[PDB]
């Protein structure tokens, strides 16, 4: 998807001068001037970066980020304050911080947090879609096609996979050529690879 920086701070020039700063520099922008519009307004599948404010009206930045924490969004944060004086907490810096920013600014210190930002969303989406990708394919498997692969991934040959099981030669063939077709992979090293990485 689009690359988009979420910018959540109730200030107007924050806002606007964010969204300028973001637009010039290729990110599409989404602000909100509340924690829970953006909350309401998040999809979890949205690939993107939230520029978060410290205190806002209703869910300080802390307590939205307890809620992302929550729910498993994983969406990753830079923090930025007008307070610098208050340190963020350990905990907040586990669940996701990019970097804990001054307001105001520097220009360049917001853009290289936001592009690490980017990229830690990239391979974390990269890493659910994969995931995802492979619970769908051996969750499609029988549970005879099950105990065909766990022993085809052992080394046995189809002869031995047959005697262990109790069935036919033929049997194991043809279960053994369904789960290839249902995995999509064209090698025994493949299938061995997949279910390693799943
Ligand atoms: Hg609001
Ligand atoms: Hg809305
Ligand atoms: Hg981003
Ligand atoms: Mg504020």
């Amino acid at each position: 998807a689009k690359p988009t920086v979420f910018v959540v701070d109730d200030d107007m020039s924050v806002r606007e001068g964010l969204r300028n700063l973001l637009r010039s520099a290729g990110f599409e922008v989404e602000t909100f001037d509340c924690a829970s519009t953006f909350l309401e307004h998040r999809r979890p599948e949205q690939h993107g970066c939230l520029v978060l404010d410290m205190r806002m009206p209703g869910m300080s930045g802390i307590e939205l980020q307890e809620q992302l924490t929550a729910i498993s969004d994983g969406i990753p944060i830079v923090f930025i304050t007008a307070h610098g004086d208050i340190p963020m907490t350990v905990r907040a810096m586990k669940a996701g911080a990019i970097e804990f920013l001054p307001k105001p600014f520097e220009e360049q210190a917001l853009l290289d947090a936001i592009e690490q930002g980017l990229q830690l969303n990239a391979e974390r989406r990269q890493a659910r879609e994969t995931q995802d990708q492979l619970e769908q394919l051996f969750s499609s498997l029988t549970g005879r096609e099950q105990q065909v692969l766990q022993l085809t991934i052992r080394g046995l040959m189809n002869k031995q996979i047959a005697g262990e099981l109790g069935i036919a030669e033929v049997t194991v063939k043809v279960h053994r050529h369904n789960i290839m077709q249902k995995l999509n992979v064209r090698s025994l090293a493949n299938l061995v690879h997949l279910v390693e990485k799943y």
